[PDB]
């Protein structure tokens, strides 16, 4: 309870030598208490770059664009994704920077934040989301989202199971007013998120130690949905105003992400936000030893066919062999302490 008592979003500025060991820097920042906020920003060394130039990607194909339709009032909204026909980045850029769709003029980001919550049901934008891809170029060995070096890919090394987006990279091409809803990442994993180029991306975060209180509110407000799925927030369809969070006493923080910066979301950290204008972000999940407990306790999407669901079996068997017989019995009643850092942080 001592490291980051306010539970605010922190920012770290690793040195090139510190930057090179990914898993070890995550253990670092968690020792500093970054995980309590549920979200952290990491700025890479000025020397570092993931790709020489972004000039040559305008023929990149966005196969399944989404038009984001939003109904709702008083701070609470539901977001419907209409899929439109594929288009190339160029076609997207042009659409994004057109005046129908360009960022409104503004001074301070607070005003841009109010414009978002004021006009999010008007003029449904298009989000080139969930594009299978990397923009890293092959040789970049530090923080390559394509190959981050984590215990996560025991999923597909030892069990041979490709979960596209979870342990393969995703691209996001956004424009002004495009949202991602309140959501923890699948299986309550960590996620990483680099913004390659373009306008900023603004994030909201609820501390994992107060996540259950966010869940209670949403159940109250969408009773119909709560009835249908254990974890209806996993549908990534539900948007809640910061005004509503303040009103009902759910703690949270805001942070804006600039081009060239990394965001880390932590297990059972709820997040949401919006893009300021045309940009491109790259994202994948990943894990540490601390995630293993969250993995096990993860409530999942009952609604569906397709829930990303990961066999916990292989992880417990390797890193928790002294509880595997107990767990398999279903009598593993370990209680999670959201403030505790991952064990890898013992050294720091
Ligand atoms: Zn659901």
């Amino acid at each position: 309870e001592t490291l980051n008592p306010s539970a605010r979003i922190m920012t770290f500025y690793p040195t090139m030598e510190e930057f090179r060991n990914f898993s070890r820097y995550i253990a670092y920042i968690e020792s500093q208490g970054a995980h309590r906020a549920g979200l952290a920003k990491v700025v890479p060394p000025k020397e570092w770059k993931p790709r020489a130039s972004y000039d040559d990607i305008d023929d990149l194909v966005i196969p399944a664009p989404i038009q984001q339709l939003v109904t709702g009032q008083s701070g609470l909204f539901t977001q419907y994704n209409i899929q439109k026909k594929a288009m190339t980045v160029r076609e997207f850029r042009k659409i994004a920077n057109s005046d129908k769709y360009c960022t409104p003029r503004y001074s301070e980001f607070e005003e841009l934040e109010r414009k978002y919550w004021k006009n999010l049901t008007f003029n449904p934008p298009i989000y080139g989301a969930d594009v299978n891809g990397t923009l890293y170029e092959k040789h970049v060995d530090e923080w390559n989202i394509g190959r981050l070096r984590t215990i996560l890919d025991l999923v597909e090394k030892e069990s041979g199971i490709t979960i596209e987006g979870v342990n393969t990279p995703y691209l996001y091409f956004g424009m002004w007013k495009t949202s991602f809803a309140w959501h923890t990442e699948d299986m309550d994993l960590y996620s990483i998120n680099y913004l390659h180029f373009g306008e900023p991306k603004s994030w909201y975060s609820v501390p994992p130690e107060h996540g259950k209180r966010l869940e209670r509110l949403a159940k109250g407000f969408f009773p119909g949905s709560a009835q249908s799925c254990e974890a209806f927030l996993r549908h990534k369809m539900t948007l809640i105003s910061p005004l509503m969070l303040k009103k009902y006493g759910i703690p949270f923080d805001k942070v804006t992400q600039e081009a060239g910066e990394f965001m880390i979301t932590f297990p059972y950290g709820y997040h949401a936000g919006f893009n300021h204008g045309f940009n491109c972000a790259e994202s994948t999940n990943f894990a540490t030893r601390r995630w293993i407990e969250y993995g096990k306790q993860a409530v999942l999407c009952s609604c569906r066919k397709d829930m990303v669901k990961i066999s916990m079996d292989v992880f417990v068997r390797k890193f928790q062999p002294e509880r595997y017989k107990l767990w398999k019995a279903g009598k593993d009643n370990t209680v999670i302490d959201h403030t505790l850092p991952t064990p890898e942080a013992a050294e720091f």
